[PDB]
């Protein structure tokens, strides 16, 4: 009967979890070796271990049907068994799984090996995205130079893998249906355990959208004064190569030319970092210090011994795109980052260390629970710290910001600077998955795949390519996450919920009072707050043991994803910016782009 079986099932799960952790450790090591050192030998090794683990998962999924798990009394045991039914790609027949793995590594390695020629010297053709091309995109204000690097990169990282991407969509769809989801869109959405999740995001996005339109309008106005009306039109989408980022996902690199008050200070601490002799090691030690100051977990010795925190100086190929790794043992956690000494990189260091902290907080959990409450939670942790490290308050403490007077106009500059990252990112993040959902669901014919991409980038972000594109190009995979098959909705969710976490953490730290002008949300520093740390410990140690609303409740008593906190943060900017656009008769909104020929 069921009473004896449930007792046996508990013993089965305890053993199986340990076995899965150990088998996944082996797969992860292989994936790490390939990511740090791209070779045909390492690819073969990585993909063969994965096929072996997939085969074992099939046996596991099959074995769950032998247990009457849906009949059990324990919610915890049922939740664990349910986790074990979720095969994903491992549901594919042996040969199809092997083909998908070959397709995925072909795309990620193509991206990682992209090299372009120097604009000024066609002899020098060893310029990688990280750091060479990104340096030019972020620093150059020569629109024809920017356009050149845009075209070269997108042609190599995007168009070159069209056929591979098509096969990936086919196999992703096949895998989803084998798991009885309609498509890979629904498979991705299952991670959020909420049948109204899409609508919830539409609703939140609609509330923030008008603020984005105002920022867009003002930035376009300021770019016209810089580049002139031949380069930037008043009424059209912004030419994306002028926004200081290869994908126009963040605009903070052009802050010096679009800032509300150019005679008042704009925080940019890169020069001081360099002056004070900062290194990648110091940046990571500072990040570690922040976490420990909050009474959270110190980085283990394995992290320092095994991480790769600087780009290797031999001729080898690797994935430089920053990442954090869990090896599912004890204290074996690693970062791989091609760290540069800049302000934005300091934020990225904290982002990645947020992942590491999460890994450490839930490593005592059974294997199936050793992941985020939802994917957005994992992305939010580090960004919460980054919000406080970016404050004038904190940057002055660590001696990176000198002779700073925090008047109303400096405050507006800082809010605007933050918005150029945080608000600008929202429509970007939404479109990355909206696009892939539409392909996964079979809503766009293959003949229209590229213009379907640029249509969304137009509709939501109001940006366009610097040159005319067509269905002869394929631009989506020029973004890492698209080439590497990493779901993007996590970042949209993160950018919303991180303000929920930040606001609550700041109240707990005594750093925010809505009725005290001395304690504004935009100058909150949670450094050294054990009270904020405690809330994180309560939430992060849970892992995926409970549905995400219970994890949020453990942090601050709330159970709902809400746009209230992000709106509250930027409210002073909104009021000012609305008035400023009216003062300057700034055109808001945009005409449909002519940059993608059907
Ligand atoms: C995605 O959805 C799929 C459905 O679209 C689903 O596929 C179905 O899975 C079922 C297994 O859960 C499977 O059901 C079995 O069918 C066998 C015969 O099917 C054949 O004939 C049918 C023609 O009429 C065709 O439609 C099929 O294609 C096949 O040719 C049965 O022999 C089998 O039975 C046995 O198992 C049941 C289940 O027992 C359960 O557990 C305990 C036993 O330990 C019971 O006490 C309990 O009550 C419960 O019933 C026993 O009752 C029985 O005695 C037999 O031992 C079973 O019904 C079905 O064939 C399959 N396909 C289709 C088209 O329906 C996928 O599994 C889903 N995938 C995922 C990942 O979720
Ligand atoms: C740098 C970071 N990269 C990693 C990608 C994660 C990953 C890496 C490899 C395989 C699967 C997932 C991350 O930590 O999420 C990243 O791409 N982004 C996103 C991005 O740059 O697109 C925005 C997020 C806010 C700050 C940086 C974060
Ligand atoms: C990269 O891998 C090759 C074999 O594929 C190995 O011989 C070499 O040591 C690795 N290089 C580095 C720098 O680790
Ligand atoms: C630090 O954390 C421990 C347990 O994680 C807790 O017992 C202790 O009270 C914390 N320190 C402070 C000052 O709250
Ligand atoms: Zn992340």
């Amino acid at each position: 009967a069921l009473v004896k079986e449930e007792i046996q099932a508990k013993e089965y799960l305890e053993n199986l979890n340990k076995e899965l952790a150990k088998r996944t450790n082996v797969e992860t090591e292989a994936a790490w070796a390939y990511g740090s050192n791209i070779t045909d030998e390492n690819e073969k090794k990585k993909n063969e271990i994965s096929a072996e683990l997939a085969k074992f998962m099939k046996e596991v999924a099959s074995d769950t049907t032998k247990f009457q798990w849906r009949s059990y009394q324990s919610e915890d045991l049922k939740r664990q068994f349910k986790a074990l039914t979720k095969l994903g790609y491992a549901a594919l027949p042996e040969d199809d799984y092997a083909e998908l793995l070959d397709t995925l590594s072909a795309m990620e390695s193509n991206f990682a090996k992209v090299k372009v020629c120097d604009y000024k010297d066609s002899t020098k053709c060893d310029l990688a995205l990280d750091p060479e091309i990104e340096e030019v995109i972020s620093k150059s204000r020569d629109h024809e130079e920017l356009a050149y690097y845009w075209r070269e990169f997108y042609d190599k990282a995007g168009t070159a893998v069209r056929s591979q991407f098509e096969r990936y969509v086919e196999l992703n769809t096949k895998a989803a249906k084998l798991n009885n989801f309609t498509s890979g869109a629904e498979a991705w959405l299952d991670e959020y355990e909420d049948d109204t999740f899409e609508q919830q995001l539409e609703d939140i996005f609609a509330d923030i959208r008008p603020l984005y339109q105002q920022i867009h309008g003002y930035v376009r106005f300021r770019l016209r004064k810089h580049y002139g009306d031949a380069v930037v039109s008043e009424t059209g989408p912004i030419p994306m190569h002028l926004l200081g980022n290869m994908w126009a996902q963040q605009w903070s690199e052009i802050a010096d030319i679009v800032s509300p008050f150019p005679e008042k200070p704009l925080v940019d601490v890169s020069a001081e970092m360099e002056k004070q002799g900062y290194t990648p090691l110091k940046m990571f030690q500072m990040g570690d210090d922040f976490f420990t100051s909050m009474n959270l977990t110190k980085l283990p010795q394995d992290f320092w011994d095994k991480s790769i925190i600087e780009k290797p100086t031999d001729g080898r190929d690797l994935v430089c795109h920053a990442s954090a790794w869990d090896f599912y043992l004890t204290d074996d956690v690693r970062i791989k980052q091609c760290t540069r000494v800049t302000q934005d990189q300091l934020f990225t260091v904290h982002h990645e260390l947020g992942h590491i902290q999460y890994f450490l907080q839930y490593q005592h959990q059974p294997f199936v629970y050793r992941t985020g409450a939802n994917p957005g939670f994992h992305e939010a942790v580090g960004d919460v710290l980054s919000l406080s490290v970016s404050t004038p308050k904190h940057l002055e403490k660590i001696g990176l910001l000198k002779d700073y007077v925090r008047d109303d106009e400096a405050r507006i500059n800082q809010l605007f600077l933050t918005a150029l990252d945080k608000i600008v990112f929202l429509p970007f993040a939404f479109t990355m998955d909206k696009y892939r959902w539409s392909l996964f669901r079979g809503e766009v014919d293959k003949a229209n795949w590229n213009c379907a991409f640029w249509k969304l980038r137009d509709e939501y972000s109001g940006i366009e390519p610097p040159v005319v594109r067509s269905e002869k190009d394929f631009d989506a995979p020029a973004k890492y996450h698209i080439s590497a098959d990493v779901e993007y909705l996590r970042y949209l969710v993160s950018f919303i919920i991180q303000f929920q976490f930040y606001k609550s953490a700041c109240i707990k730290a005594g750093q925010y009072d809505p009725d005290n002008v001395e304690l504004p949300l935009d100058n909150c520093d949670i450094y050294g707050s054990a009270a904020a740390g405690a809330a994180f410990h309560n939430m992060l140690s849970m892992g995926a043991s409970k549905p995400w609303p219970d994890a949020l409740e453990a942090f601050n008593g709330e159970r709902i994803m809400s746009g209230k906190a992000i709106a509250e943060y930027f409210e002073p900017l909104r009021v000012w910016l609305e008035a400023e656009n009216i003062k300057n008769n700034v055109h808001i909104g945009w005409t449909t782009s002519n940059k993608c020929v059907s």
